[PDB]
């Protein structure tokens, strides 16, 4: 509401907006399992 | 087509249309009776 039944509506750099979203998603994949690995060695230090 | 999706359209003097509308097919309707009264008319003068 209010738009009256179903309106296209179109996105600026959907192309653009995908690769950097990628980058960014494969950035802070990679931080998670720098950081599981991180723990896992101080753990490992640990005992 | 090449309307996307649903659309609404608004139609002028949907009333006065309507009440105008009413009027000729009651007068069709009568024209149709007094024809068929015509008809049987003759034929009863025929026998």
């Amino acid at each position: 509401y209010p738009c009256p039944n179903t309106v296209d509506c179109f996105v600026s750099r959907p192309t653009e907006k995908t690769v950097f979203t990628v980058f960014m998603l494969a950035a802070s994949g990679i931080c998670i399992i720098l950081n599981v690995a991180e723990v896992v060695y101080l753990i490992i230090r640990a005992c």
